[PDB]
């Protein structure tokens, strides 16, 4: 039985709990966050064993088998690499790290500590990417993939951290262009990543990239496009379409749900936008791959099952954003290396 | 850990199969079907402890703890009855009897056994379908509902069995009526039906109805349509609306999954049409209800647990589709006791 | 050049001064209106010879060729008459008549004078519509049609004159259900009808119907439903879908422009609902069929060609209703002649 | 009445042959193609007064005041210039010019002759995207544009022209993107463009590109995406999305239509996919723009009203594709002057 304590007690720190409750392989054992309070909210929700306000305490505790980090981007790279250090198993929520140093420094850590490290791209594990890209596999039907497109747009990161260059590490290329890019490759089946091309926007004023556009070729001749906004409103859209020879498929996570309903009012449970039309969610976090994604972890942990997607994909993300933000700096096309094209 | 044996190891048998197999607190004992071969080859699939060949052998059985009935309609009332009386709970399939007093006879039966008594009324544990009801239930929001239609059509059932009124009890009247009306009246938390009317057609040459309309009036003034169909080509459709003085909900199962594709040729994995544009689908038994229904099923019958859906709600469907084909006889309204309104 | 007085300078008035300002066959000569203010209003909105305050002038003066009716229901039957014995070709907007025998008399009237009388069933002329007829017409395509059913849902009238028996002529069923069966019949190629049924509800508070469903038989075995309500929030809907044994086809008025917009505050000009997600509209008049159903009404006075759709087709939707309302009444099926099957 | 000759009986002629034969203001009086029998047969659908052989004949008319010219883009220039210095007036299907000088050469032609010259950017007169723009213009409900996106996919062109440099001047990117753009730069008031980046794939075997992305970087801030395709099956797509700081609007023209049906068959008149779900199209063309778009030429000859949309327009268009071609080829973002930004 797979022991877990959650590290940060905001948004996703909820998200994680609710998902390891559920998980008859494993107990939410431990809340942590520097904000107590938040941490006992959240350990009262779902019936973990207890708020740990200490992160010394915390790491020292031998019932611990796993970590879930949910804190800031900038706290990552520290708090994984002593809880690692520890003795601990981690995820850790995207971005792994920073940059790709941090990264590799993680992935090295780990070994070195013989740990399970995973990071938290949950889309990658949601069942209907997952169902998407067997499609695109389908040769037969689909024919070779030449062009992928992933979209991810919201109304911005409400927490002030995301606001900082020293507490988010990036901007909107960072917080929602890793998920992109990671998709990407992903759906063609682990592609290598040839060049990088990438534009960015401040749209709201004063600083971070609110809007940006990443653009990989890949080395069997594609092109991957990543769209990603934190200046959009109306709702939250994650969509992705890849085209082939002979065919296309197209995925759409937020209103791919089945369901449509109006008020002027606005519907008790239905977060946004409140009125009007609205596609309201059923099971959000599943459709979105954390279930799936923390079920693996814990396998993982659990009985020494490899990693379906382990954190050298994170690395190659990593290094697609890095180059990423080298491209806008220096408006060209570049190879991983920093090179140009 | 509730031990489980599956009668008719076709179709829904298959599916039962699996759920039962993934359910923690369940073990898949024993796959019974007059056709052994049908029975083993389930068995292997799902790693059940064993093939029984025999009724007799299997109802005498001490170690099932529930049976799941997924035979012909024909054949339910007396294998649930038969099941019954051995002291095994029992989950039948839809339609649970093929006429009320079938119906009726079972839930006493039931009664006097104390065993627990479920049918197959999947939709109505279909987490985007439980959505759609809190909906509606947000009298802020929704208003009061006066209008609820609930649409199934497919191209028609593939067993023979589906052809005879012996086998089968009823044509699509009750194949698929039975489900939309269990629906209208489980989205509106339970509404009393004070009136029925119905048409039935067949479209296919020469017999049993491939085609009904099926109108309820309730008590607190709303209005229930059921629209259903084996004469609809172009993909399985089951949708539904529900409308208020204030708001509207839409619900959408099979072409509500955020999936869209193309090819020639058609993709591997999809069902049908095979070809051209189609929308594959993702956790097809999730979204349909099987887990959850069958969850409830198990935590009934493991730790008596009332069922939130019980057989009582069979009943009163059986006696809305009893006078919903008395009502296409007579050309008339008719009141749930037979008489004219 | 057709010269045209409009009478009646409301809602309706104005989509049919606006078609007839644009047809170069045709000249807006008057606009008529009991209230002269809304009639100058629109003069000159749309460059009218003249504002006409006098009913008997109107049909004395011999230069006006052709009047188009666009007042109350109650209204239509005398003023027609009137309009007719003056020698005046006349475009009634539907309800024709209130009753079979009003509209019987009228077209009987129109031949004494050798006159064109047209009816406003415009989805019948709605460029989508006909298509979809085509579609449906495609035997080896789509095959035997066997179902069709309309939907015309709003929120309601809002002119007080639509909330009584007199001015009306009746509720939802004559408003909105004579469209949806004049096109239940026209997309089935002008099938004959052998049976009706109807339930007619008062959703709001004190009384005519806001909400009806309407079923008929028709002689080659299909079956058409009509569904329309006063009392559905949220947005217009006109649908319509036609089933065959080997076809579909779905069609969509209101939600099947190709846009979609979102705002918090409401788009200058987006009637409803003003905010949030909407569906704005582009060429609504001619989406609709009005541009082709006056066009055809202009040929017919102009050139003497014959009318594609005429006032024999709203004597059937006529008996059509007038049987509805009396199956409401009897709680039976019936035939055309009152009679019970 | 405007004399109209057609240049070039393909496929365009045909739609602009029809438009001219509906517009009571013009007169379809001539048809000219290399191929005399491809013309004789369109003189014939559309009843033009003759079929002209010759082309220098043709120019020489002075009854015709208008061509149009509709053959492969490498004629463009040269047919323009002839025609102009003949001293008609001009209608050029798009690409206007193969490259900026040739359309620059042709702007300063027509002027020098006091000719009306007008270029085949239809989109820009479609009532939907018109109605779009209007929308994103709304400042209150709407705010400031900071993304636009226009989306032009099909399974290429059938013409052999098409694959020749020397006769088409450039594949996709200068067949789609020239509309791409000139919608971007609409959508958004005539938005000044500061940078352009390009990169261009060849998926089919050996050459022109069959898909390109290309994206504008405009003076207010904004960025406009044209994602364009030679290679995508399943049917032609043409979408545009506009984001802003409080609004977006999403427009869909092929499968914006309302209109959905399904066959195994195929249906007679529904190019493609042939088989199963598709989307059938009503009005076409006048969905597109053309009607709206000849008409604004029509009465610019007829009488002197100036073009809402010029060729100055595709001048603008002509330097970011030139632009566009140069940034792939240098793997840089450029300055519409050439020079790297
Ligand atoms: N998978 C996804 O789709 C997704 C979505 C949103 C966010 N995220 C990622 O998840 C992580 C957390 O995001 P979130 O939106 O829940 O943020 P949040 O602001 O809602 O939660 C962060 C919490 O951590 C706390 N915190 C700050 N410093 C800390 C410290 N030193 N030790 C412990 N706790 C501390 C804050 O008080 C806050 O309660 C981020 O890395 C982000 O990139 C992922
Ligand atoms: N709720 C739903 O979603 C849903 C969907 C489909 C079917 N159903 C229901 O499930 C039931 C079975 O449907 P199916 O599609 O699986 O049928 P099927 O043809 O796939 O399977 C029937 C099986 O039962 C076996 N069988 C027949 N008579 C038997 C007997 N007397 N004893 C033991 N085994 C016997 C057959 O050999 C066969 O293997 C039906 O009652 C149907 O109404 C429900
Ligand atoms: N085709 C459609 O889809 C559609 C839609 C709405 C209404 N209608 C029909 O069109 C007709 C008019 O509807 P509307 O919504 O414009 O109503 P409206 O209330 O907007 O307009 C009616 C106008 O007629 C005037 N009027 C009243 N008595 C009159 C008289 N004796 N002489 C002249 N004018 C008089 C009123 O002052 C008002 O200005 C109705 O018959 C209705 O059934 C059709
Ligand atoms: N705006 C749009 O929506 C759109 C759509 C499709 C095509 N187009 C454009 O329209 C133009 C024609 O396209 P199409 O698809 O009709 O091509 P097509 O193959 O259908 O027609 C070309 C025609 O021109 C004739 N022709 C060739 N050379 C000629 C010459 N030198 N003199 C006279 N006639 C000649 C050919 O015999 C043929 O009949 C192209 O420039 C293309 O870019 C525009």
């Amino acid at each position: 039985p797979v022991r877990v304590g959650v590290v940060g007690a905001g948004f996703m720190g909820g998200v994680h709990a609710e998902v390891v409750a559920a998980h008859p392989g494993a107990r939410l054992e431990a809340v942590h966050d520097l904000d107590p309070a938040a941490a006992r909210d959240l350990a009262e929700r779902f019936r973990a064993e207890r708020a740990e306000p200490s992160w010394a305490d915390l790491l020292a505790d031998p019932a611990i088998d796993l970590l879930i980090i949910t804190t800031p981007n900038g706290l990552h790279h520290r708090q994984a690499a002593e809880a690692l250090r520890a003795g601990k198993h981690v995820l850790v929520e995207k971005p792994l790290g920073v940059t790709p140093e941090q990264v590799a420094e993680l992935v090295e850590l780990a070994g070195r500590h013989d740990r399970v490290l995973a990071h938290g791209s949950n889309f990658v594990h949601s069942p209907k990417f997952v169902r998407a890209r067997q499609l695109v596999a389908d040769t037969e039907a689909f024919g070779r993939p030449h062009l992928v497109r992933v979209v991810f747009r919201n109304s911005g990161p409400e927490a002030a951290w995301a606001a900082s260059k020293d507490l988010a590490g990036g901007g909107a290329l960072l917080d929602l262009g890793c998920h992109a890019v990671e998709l990407c490759r992903w759906l063609l089946d682990g592609a290598d990543v040839e060049s990088v091309s990438a534009r960015l926007q401040r749209v709201r004023p004063p600083a971070l990239e609110d809007q940006a556009l990443l653009v990989m070729e890949f080395a069997d001749g594609a092109v991957g496009q990543c769209d990603v906004s934190w200046v959009t409103q109306g709702g939250e859209q994650v969509t992705a379409e890849i085209i082939g020879t002979k065919g296309r498929v197209e995925v759409d996570l937020w209103t791919g749900m089945g369901l449509r309903a109006y008020s002027d009012k606005g519907y008790q449970d239905v977060w946004d936008p409140e009125q009007g039309w609205v596609h309201p969610e059923w099971e959000w976090i599943r459709a979105s791959g954390y279930y799936h994604q923390d079920g693996t972890v814990i396998e993982a942990v659990g009985q020494g099952i490899p990693l379906t997607h382990g954190p050298a994909e994170a690395l190659a993300s990593a290094r697609v954003l890095a180059t990423g933000y080298r491209s806008h700096a220096e408006g060209r096309v570049l190879r991983l290396s920093g090179a140009p094209v």
